[PDB]
Formats: structure tokens, sequence, C-alpha cells
């Protein structure tokens, strides 16, 4: 599907990937709970969002306002 | 509820938005597409991530990392 950029621990059981998933030709950003299932592996859940190239120094700049 | 921090505007009836969160006494930051029901007006999908506050910086880098 796509390739990992980073994974961030949430818990022993969940964490956020941010990977890169292409798509009809445009390369998302695509940020996402992924969560250990019943034989371990950790597996990509519903609740995620991609995000285009030209949104993403947008949403960074959110963040750091959203930073304390 | 929460409260909006940022509003990254996606297309004409979308929006990825930057908010704080609680659960009780927990602060949470949270990234959500937001998407019109009635006529302008925005409601979160389930499509988006709660981050403690303690992750933010990772998830910030792998962001920055994610525009190379
Ligand atoms: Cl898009
Ligand atoms: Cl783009
Ligand atoms: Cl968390
Ligand atoms: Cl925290």
């Amino acid at each position: 599907s796509g390739k990992t950029i980073a994974d961030v621990q949430k818990s022993a059981t969940q964490r956020i990937r941010i990977s890169h998933r292409w798509y009809r030709g445009r390369r998302y950003v695509d940020v996402r709970l992924v969560v250990v299932d019943r034989d371990g592996d950790f597996v990509p859940t519903r609740q995620g969002i991609s995000i285009r190239p030209e949104l993403l120094a947008q949403v960074i700049q959110g963040l750091l306002l959203a930073s304390r």
C-alpha cells in the first residue's frame, strides 16, 4: 500500500502511522491510526486522513499553533 | 465541545480541522476531516486522529519528513 515515513507509538497496541500513499498519480500523506489485531499484527484502521502535498504546510502550522 | 485551533480548506465541502479536545481532565490534539451535512454546517467524520500532547512533536516531525 504506502511507504512508512514515521510510526508514532501511542501505546503497546496502537500507533499513528504517517506514510506516503500514491493514488491515481498523486502522492498523498496518509496519517492513520494502526492497531494490533487478534493475530498480533498492526493493521490500519479507518481512523485516518489523506493530506495532499499542497495542504501539508498549513496542517503543520496548525499543529504548531496547537502546541503548548 | 473542543476548541478549534485552525481550519485548512481542502474543498468547497471540506476542511481539515485541528482542535483541542478533552476527555475529562485530559487534553488531546485532534486532526480530523470535517464535511458538510446541512448547508455550510461542518460535521466531523471518523476520518481523523487524536494525539496526546507528548506525541505532537513526533507527528510534526513525521509530517515534515513527509514533505520530502
Ligand atoms: Cl485531496
Ligand atoms: Cl497537491
Ligand atoms: Cl494518545
Ligand atoms: Cl501527554
